[PDB]
């Protein structure tokens, strides 16, 4: 039926995914980075590289001074995530965006004008033909094969706990919690430094998220693990860094997730991911809370964490009402579910109306963006 493939772009604050609405998978994924040398050119006008994009330039961090376009899951440079879009079409997926409808991911409460902005760039600098700027929470959902829902979605940036009604979000109910993978890689940092490791530099903190995207884990009982910890040697686990060194991480392994429930380990004063998915449901109407409880959605890299699902139900049921039906739902490819949800809604019958087209653009301007995506 279609007759072009439109291309899926999710923008993340570490990493973007890219691919064509149809493939079940992305076909690129790699850092949100953009580098330019720490070393100025000796000669002018020869056509060297000056900015380096995503793979390329982690491959090369070491000359280079990186920039992160997307802070907090809010783009925070647009010079820059124009390059990472340029790199997407021309160096990863080989197409010219001319020829394909984009659709692109942003995170709920978003300010205004970075919806109009991503629009015009779109339209005025790569020449899309259409194009369409989704919630990523709920291309979660639809991923999930649901339109009704909760998502909890945790990357590397950012937290949000997204309500979902039948097909569409609750804008009010919709709550933001700052803090994602980066604060927990930086947290793992800290503690195994003071196991007696070092673990300061930039070049080392690679290797800290290994451990923690492999080793970590998170207790269904916090103060019971931290007691089998202080006399139990049964849950500790291997390392070895680059140098062939083995070195053994205890309670750091679910020490670290834990600061998710308990944000005050990283000085933080906002309250877990429990307990803000509880405060979302009950920001809904009375009347859809049952609906919500039964259909937690996790999503993104952070919810990765083995156990994470069962300290969830765990936590969310010592809140929820007695006869309160409680479910965690977490989907096996969580890490790339919203990249799913924009391949699956891509080929939607019902929005392809949706679309922004050029024509609409030529007519009603940037803020075309907030009649048809909000
Ligand atoms: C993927 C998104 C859009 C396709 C809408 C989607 C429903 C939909 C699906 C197919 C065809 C038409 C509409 N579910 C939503 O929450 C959206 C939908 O947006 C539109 C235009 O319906 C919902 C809008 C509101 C106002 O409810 C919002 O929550 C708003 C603040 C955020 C935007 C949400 C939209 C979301 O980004
Ligand atoms: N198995 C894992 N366990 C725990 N954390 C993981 C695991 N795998 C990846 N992560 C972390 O998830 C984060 C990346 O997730 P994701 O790509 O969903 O975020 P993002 O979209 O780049 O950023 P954000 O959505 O916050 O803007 C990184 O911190 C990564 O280290
Ligand atoms: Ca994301
Ligand atoms: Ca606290």
């Amino acid at each position: 039926d279609e007759e072009v493939a439109a291309l899926v772009v999710d923008n993340g604050s570490g990493m973007c995914k890219a691919g064509f609405a149809g493939d079940d998978a992305p076909r690129a994924v790699f850092p949100s980075i953009v580098g330019r040398p720490r070393h100025q050119g000796v000669m002018v006008g020869m056509g060297q590289k000056d900015s380096y994009v995503g793979d390329e330039a982690q491959s090369k961090r070491g000359i280079l001074t990186l920039k992160y376009p997307i802070e907090h899951g809010i783009v925070t440079n647009w010079d820059d995530m124009e390059k990472i879009w340029h790199h997407t079409f021309y160096n990863e997926l080989r197409v010219a965006p001319e020829e394909h409808p984009v659709l692109l991911t942003e995170a709920p409460l978003n300010p205004k004008a970075n919806r109009e902005k991503m629009t015009q760039i779109m339209f005025e600098t790569f020449n899309t033909p259409a194009m369409y700027v989704a919630i990523q929470a709920v291309l979660s959902l639809y991923a999930s094969g649901r339109t009704t829902g909760i998502v909890l979605d945790s990357g590397d940036g950012v937290s949000h706990t997204v309500p979902i009604y039948e097909g569409y979000a609750l804008p009010h109910a919709i709550l933001r919690l700052d803090l994602a993978g980066r604060d927990l890689t930086d947290y793992l940092m800290k503690i195994l430094t003071e196991r007696g490791y070092s673990f300061t530099t930039t070049e080392e903190r690679e290797i800290v998220r290994d451990i923690k995207e492999k080793l970590c884990y998170v207790a269904l009982d916090f103060e019971q693990e931290m007691a089998t910890a202080a006399s139990s040697s049964s849950l500790e686990k291997s390392y070895e860094l680059k140098d062939g060194q083995v070195i053994t991480i205890g309670n750091e392994r679910f020490r670290c997730p834990e600061a998710l429930f308990q944000p005050s380990f990283l000085g933080m004063e906002a309250c877990g991911i429990h307990e803000t998915t509880y405060n979302s449901i009950m920001k809904c109407d009375v009347d859809i809370r049952k609906d919500l409880y039964a259909n937690t959605v996790l999503s993104g890299g952070t919810t990765m964490y083995p156990g994470i699902a069962d300290r969830m139900q765990k936590e969310i049921t010592a809140l929820a009402p007695s006869t309160m039906k409680i479910k965690i739902i977490a989907p096996p490819e969580r890490k790339y579910s919203v990249w799913i949800g924009g391949s699956i809604l891509a080929s939607l019958s019902t929005f392809q109306q949706m679309w922004i087209s050029k024509q609409e653009y030529d007519e009603s301007g940037p803020s075309i963006v907030h009649r048809k995506c909000f």
